[PDB]
């Protein structure tokens, strides 16, 4: 039986509740051979209302290096970035639901990721099957891609179809804890951006940069747009889109116009798409946000590390893509 | 005397201070024949410990045509929108401190701000006088324009000279209320180039678009290479700078390397340095974040209106550079 | 028209309802002929949630000598004790919600009041009239006083004659606000007996030691106690005491069994009963523990002093006792 | 392997730490084949952010009498003890680590000590070795015992010592979760005394009173008297003594002058230091004061439990003194 040592960045929604649920299955850690012990949580206010104990928050960084594992949902890029990277570097792995910073600090990430230090099966759509979903997929080529990622912009437009006005669902949104710190990245597409980069890189293209995604959000839609798509049995949602057009792979990020009766359009939570060759078309569906949600798959992802499995490894290579896709009609 | 009728829209740092600013200054705003009459309170979570009246909140948005002034200090640039559209339609002003708004959406918003609905003290700088210093500055001809205009990342930088980390002044200058809610937005300058598209529209050309600023952030910057500034006798900052090029008007931020005399590198406060054409070389600085400050510019605002002034103007017309120009070395 | 500046001491349920109070009338108190304004709030976590505006904390002891006045709401003796005399020796007021202090630290504290620069209305059932209502009693001589001074302990015993137990009726009582940080206080009788040693001083002798009050809680008594005291025409209740025995001032805190038709057994709050001569016999009911109920004090206070009026004076010399009183039943 | 069922009464610093130290110690606790099962947590406020999940939380008292273990630490005396009283008389072991309880309710608590039933180390100096330490030292017969016992007056003169205010200490202290809810039970000595109490009653007199403890606080001492004894070669510390005088025990807590070489005097903790026949003069110390320390203390006696030792047990008898003794010069 061995201490499995860990460093917590954040003490928020996801950071307390992967604390509480890492305590809370210490019985099923120690059937892993472990008895999980926390170093400390970095948080900002160390003596506010948290669900952790308070002698266990730190107010400012604390070294890592003793730790076994970094678990980090802290949020933002540069500052968990900096965190991190000295962890790395001594061969700590690293355990994050953090898809801004994957996406955006790739350049320093990258070399970790393939060596099989970093898990983030959290980092896009919590702990919905997405990753590991898209690591199954690749027995097969891929043909297209169609998610959509962002639970917030799900949300709202649920909501807004029910007749509710944008203000008032992204608020009920914001209570609900579904919206990043600034739900901007969430109604600009950008944090459905942030999520795509992440699966171009692990079945299509180890290098995809995120700059390369278009992306735009919901800012055109209304009640009236949504529901004039429903009376013409469609459903308006944010898509997240991966396809080849003139031998590359192109990722968008738009509203679309689907099928009523589509899985995409069907789907109540979050939800990812596929056609690939030889498999045909598979799809997954599920909570994309929440603390529940989130702390699942970091979990889900300390069980992977415990078993002796690697890190999400990028594709070893860019795969040449198979079909002109380009489908769709915009709104 | 008559009631000044006032919808606030959040409940926040910014919000909680205006509000609570407003009641204290109740006296003063008698001498206009006005009191300040609160209509609502627009939050996310009616429950959070707040400094406004449960019985003023409200968590869902509420009818704002009976209001005088909409004051605005929410975030975010959608939502805004879509709640302060109406009562501009109605010639009711706005006063904001949000220059994400401003910046964003202003194909929606550039019309009443034409006539004279909007006022945006706050917007940039705080309750620092940046768009009155500009209104003054109006009597000459620009020639360059450079600015400090990024409170958390002056801070950060600050903070890294005397030897502090990045983290730490992060985790710091967040806890002082200075940072936006994604303090990406401050660290990648996206918050200095939201603020200095509003000085360009202010000065030189009134559809100057936000997507024409280039930006780039403290990302690169550590304690070392701030230290090893100091010892070639300068100080490295995040400037906002607006300049002529090739008889167009070119506006950037970046980190620059400035002689340690220089207003710019000395100043208390965030600053803004104009030269201008016959006036000469003027500089302002104060503080540029921190509800107080922010609540002081709105307060500033809300005076002016009670005055008769109309709010702030874009300039009357797009006009090309006198001087082509540059900014100090980057790093 | 003049500034009052004000130094807080505490910024809990108390603290932070003056605070509100204060800036929500400060119409009123411009009608005083001043402005209010905080110098700031001492706190213990500066951070965490509350309803005062977060710049305005201060976690460290601040200066108070460039106060007008200093208002204490923050518990306990030495600490404040500490704290306030300072601002006492310079001359400066104090209004204090605090019973325990003025009744345990009398020997630095009797001087200050005596040179009117204590107002403590809110020390002895809140808002509600208590120390004024002696005031004016002053006109006649005591005979006897009787009171339900503590609020706490009244609520517990009416939720046992419901047929609710202690604990659980504590525990509500604790939810609603009612209790001292320590409960222990309340339903031991101690804080009863810090009320009756302030409202001796005043009305009767104004060197009354706190150490004389005979002092016993509710601790003996449950739902079957109560019970069958309702079914003798009774109610039990915890009554303060002053009464002279053998040509001294006795005081007393002990439960009794009262008429059901007493004024004191009838009141659903907080009670103080006298009979002196030549009046006859008196009575005031209030709220005596809670926020705004508190804060309504403090405020009155506040005014009071605006007024050119001084603090509550102790008795200028100690009264002799018109009759052997000794009434009563303990339980 | 069988349910370790366990009621706990309190989810505050105390009981939170102690609950997750549960958790994470369940490995360990699987050695002696069981697994804990919690059925519930009485908590005052069941909507504060706490790290116990919210199905345990109970805002009402529950039943108890299917617990194998009651643990309590919820502060007070009254309210506990009708709590735990029908666990007890239904066999059923109380971990606490409330001194005030076992102090003030001692001819109700005392029986079911008798018995085995009530384990208490961390009801002084928290899980620093004190009353296991004390059961030792039973194999002699004492001369005298002199501790410091109270974590939040230790910690307050260390900081005075420093040059640091009453007022800034206590803050401090309170913020850190060493002082009880009332702090003047700290600051006055009387939580010294009720360990003091607790400590007389294990080694000498089981039915040792707690009103027979005389009992001084710190409140005359200031940074210049420490400071001043330091240069006299001396440390003033709070002292618990206890030692004969006339053939019996006295108790008594006050500021002594220490030889600042005393091992009281240069402790790493809170100390305790018993002189005794035959074995000599022995010395423990430790953290007196902390959730996570206290938490120890509690799961210690756990432990202690599941390995088939009863709980502390009072001295079998009162017994006189063996040799008249006297404390160091007070102050
Ligand atoms: N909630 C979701 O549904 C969800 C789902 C999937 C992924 N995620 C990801 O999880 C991350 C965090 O989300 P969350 O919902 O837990 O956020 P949250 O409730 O705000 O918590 C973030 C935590 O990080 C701390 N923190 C933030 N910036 C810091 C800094 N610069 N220095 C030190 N501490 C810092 C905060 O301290 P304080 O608490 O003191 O302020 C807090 O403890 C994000 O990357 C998000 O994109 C969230
Ligand atoms: N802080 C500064 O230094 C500073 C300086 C200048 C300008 N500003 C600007 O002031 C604005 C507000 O900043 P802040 O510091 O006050 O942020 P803050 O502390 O987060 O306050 C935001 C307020 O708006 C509410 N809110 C947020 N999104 C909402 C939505 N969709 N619907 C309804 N209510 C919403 C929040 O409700 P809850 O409290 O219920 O969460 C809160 O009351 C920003 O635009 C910022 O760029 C800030
Ligand atoms: N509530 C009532 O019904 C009532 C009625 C009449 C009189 N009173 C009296 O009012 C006083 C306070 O009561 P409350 O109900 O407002 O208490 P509360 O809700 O706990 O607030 C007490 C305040 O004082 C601060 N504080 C306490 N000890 C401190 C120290 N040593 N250093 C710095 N700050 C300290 C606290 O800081 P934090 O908030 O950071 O912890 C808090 O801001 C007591 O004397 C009480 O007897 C209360
Ligand atoms: N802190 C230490 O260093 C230390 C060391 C040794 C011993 N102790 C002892 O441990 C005990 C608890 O101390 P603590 O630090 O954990 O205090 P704390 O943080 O105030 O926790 C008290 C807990 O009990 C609950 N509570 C209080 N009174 C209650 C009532 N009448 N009914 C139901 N629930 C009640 C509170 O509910 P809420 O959270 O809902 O408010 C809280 O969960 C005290 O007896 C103290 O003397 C403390
Ligand atoms: N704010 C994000 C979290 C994970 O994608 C969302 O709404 O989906
Ligand atoms: N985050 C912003 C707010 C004020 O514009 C700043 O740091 O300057
Ligand atoms: N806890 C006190 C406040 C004022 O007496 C009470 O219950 O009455
Ligand atoms: N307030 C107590 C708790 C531990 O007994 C102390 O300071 O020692
Ligand atoms: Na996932
Ligand atoms: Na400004
Ligand atoms: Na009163
Ligand atoms: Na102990």
């Amino acid at each position: 039986m061995e201490a499995l040592k860990i460093a917590l960045l954040g003490g928020g929604t996801v950071g307390s509740a992967f604390y509480n649920l890492v305590l809370e299955r210490a019985e099923e850690l120690s059937a892993f051979g472990v008895v999980p012990r926390f170093l400390g949580v970095l948080v900002r206010d160390p003596r506010k209302p948290r669900a952790i104990p308070q002698e266990l928050l730190r107010a400012e960084p604390f070294d890592l290096l003793e730790a076994d594992l970094v678990v980090e949902a802290m949020g933002g890029v540069e500052a968990p970035l900096r965190l991190v990277l000295p962890a790395l570097e001594a061969g700590i792995p690293l355990i994050t639901a953090n898809k801004a910073l994957l996406a955006e600090a790739w350049e320093s990430l990258r070399p970790f990721a393939e060596e099989g230090l970093i898990y983030h099966e959290a980092s896009v759509m919590a702990g919905t099957p997405a990753l590991s979903f898209l690591e199954t997929l690749r027995g097969s080529e891929l043909l297209e891609l169609h998610g959509i990622l962002n639970g917030t912009t799900l949300y709202i437009l649920q909501e807004m179809e029910k007749g509710r006005t944008y203000a008032e669902a992204l608020l009920e949104a914001q209570r609900l804890g579904y919206a990043e710190a600034d739900p901007t990245l969430d109604v600009e597409g950008i944090d459905a951006a942030h999520k795509l980069t992440l699966l171009a890189r692990l079945l299509v293209d180890p290098g995809f940069p995120f700059a390369e995604v278009e992306a735009q959000g919901i800012a055109r839609l209304t009640p009236e747009v949504l529901q004039k798509a429903e009376a013409r049995g469609e459903r308006v949602r944010l898509v997240a889109s991966l396809f080849g057009e003139g031998g590359r792979w192109r990722a968008a990020v738009a509203p679309r116009r689907l099928p009523q009766d589509h899985p995409l359009a069907r789907a109540r939570g979050n939800a990812l798409w596929v056609r690939a060759r030889p498999l045909g078309e598979a799809f997954v569906t599920g909570p994309g946000a929440g603390g529940g949600a989130t702390a699942s798959g970091l979990f889900a992802d300390l069980l992977r590390f415990l078993s002796g499995a690697p890190g999400h490894l990028p594709a070893p290579r860019a795969r040449p893509p198979l079909e002109e896709g380009s489908p769709w009609p915009g709104v």
